[PDB]
């Protein structure tokens, strides 16, 4: 994903 999470414009992380 992005780092953590796996998002587009990464949230939650």
């Amino acid at each position: 994903x992005c780092e953590l999470c796996c998002n587009p414009a990464c949230a939650x992380c």
